[PDB]
């Protein structure tokens, strides 16, 4: 209990230290970080996610040179005012530098302390010493703005008879997403006009008003009780309906699809729609937005919904996996979801760069699809 340590490496991808610490069987409620003096601030943001959870940390100062002689000195140092108190020390083998995390090791293994392994792909803790000791799945306790905080950056987050019309309209127009195209861009437009004039209303001109497509469109938003349609008025009931005919359709419908999926798939362990993402640099700032965000087996999953086609140098795919990088590390997984055709390069593109893909034709297959890529997360 009170004697119960553990110790960890901290590196630029420390979040295998923190989800042990997360798991109900653990009984250590207390971790002393191993880091160089610029690892101070990650540091902190590792202990701000922790000490939420009362569970207490501390951060002793390794020399930052690749002197492992040095090294070593200061961890037996350490290792020995832990073993005069009794401290029961489990050393967290999964992250740091080789030579810092190698140095630490021949310490704490001449102690007879145990020392596991956090495996980054099937999230298994895997005892090294001693190997008698059982494996265990990690449990998927750590959120999506726990991750953000980790990586540097901090997120801002977010009906019933609503919620399953939004719901119903957006399976339809997923699902016959390619007879709609046309239409929804017309929509969209209009959507737009409303949002620029700060009304809920737009008329729409004659030609408009014998659009195929868009009528089938019009007539949904009626059946669903969420727009009027009469003498060529088109009248949102509300800002949420609006944005929802100008395109957030889609993002909403994926969200409430990973929601479903849940229910049946406790790997998905947090969910969020259209988190606002901050990264302060000096007096400077970087702001994001995750269209739908995951957390899955204790790895971050974004998905970015597009409602429009891709340019001709387009940034989307080279964004995406930027942002999966620097906001959940090495093993953050990404997706875009595309109501419009993907030209070949950006197929081959996503397949180079490593991120998912749904379109069009694959919309009707919308929760396979994303029951596919969440189990490709392992955990289970
Ligand atoms: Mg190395």
């Amino acid at each position: 209990n009170a004697m119960a340590i553990h110790v960890g490496i901290i590196d630029q991808d420390p979040v295998r230290l923190v989800t042990p610490l997360l798991d109900h069987r653990t009984v250590s409620r207390h971790i002393i970080f191993i880091g160089d003096h610029t690892q101070t601030v990650i540091y902190q943001r590792l202990s701000d996610v922790l000490n939420k959870r009362n569970i207490s940390t501390d951060f002793f100062e390794i020399p930052a040179g690749s002197n492992t002689s040095a090294i070593k000195s200061a961890i037996r140092e350490l290792a020995e005012t832990l073993k005069a108190r009794g401290e029961e020390v489990k050393f967290n083998a999964s992250c740091g530098l080789r030579h810092r995390l190698l140095s630490a090791y021949e310490v704490f293994r001449s102690y007879h302390w145990p020392i596991f392994v956090v495996e980054p792909n099937s999230d298994c803790l895997c005892w090294l010493y001693p190997e008698g000791n059982n494996d265990t799945q990690v449990q998927d306790r750590i959120t999506i703005a726990d991750y953000l905080t980790i990586f540097g950056a901090r997120g801002e987050f977010n009906s019933p008879q609503l919620d399953q019309q939004l719901y119903q309209l957006g399976e339809r127009w997923a699902s016959n997403a390619l007879e709609l195209g046309p239409g929804l861009a017309t929509l969209n437009y209009l959507a737009t006009t409303c949002r620029k004039e700060q009304k809920l209303d737009v008329e729409l001109s004659d030609k408009q008003q014998g659009y195929r497509e868009l009528n089938l469109l019009l007539s949904d938003l009626v059946e669903a009780k969420i727009a009027s349609y009469e003498n060529g008025i088109l009248t949102f009931i509300n800002e949420e309906a609006r944005r929802f005919a100008n395109g957030e359709w889609l993002e909403t419908l994926v969200h409430s699809t990973v929601k479903q999926i849940q229910d049946d798939m406790p790997t998905i362990q947090d969910r969020s729609l259209n988190v606002q993402v901050y990264r302060q640099l000096g007096e400077r700032e970087v702001r994001n937005e995750l269209d739908v965000a995951t957390v899955v087996n204790n790895k971050l999953h974004i998905i970015e919904c597009k409602t429009k086609g891709m340019r001709d140098g387009d940034d989307t795919l080279y964004k995406l996996e930027s942002l999966r990088d620097l906001l959940g590390g090495l093993q953050a997984r990404a997706m875009l979801v595309s109501f419009r055709p993907l030209r070949h390069n950006d197929i081959t593109r996503a397949e180079d760069l490593g991120l998912a893909l749904i379109g069009p034709d694959e919309l009707k297959d919308l929760k396979t699809h994303l029951t596919q890529w969440f189990k490709a997360a392992g955990g289970n």
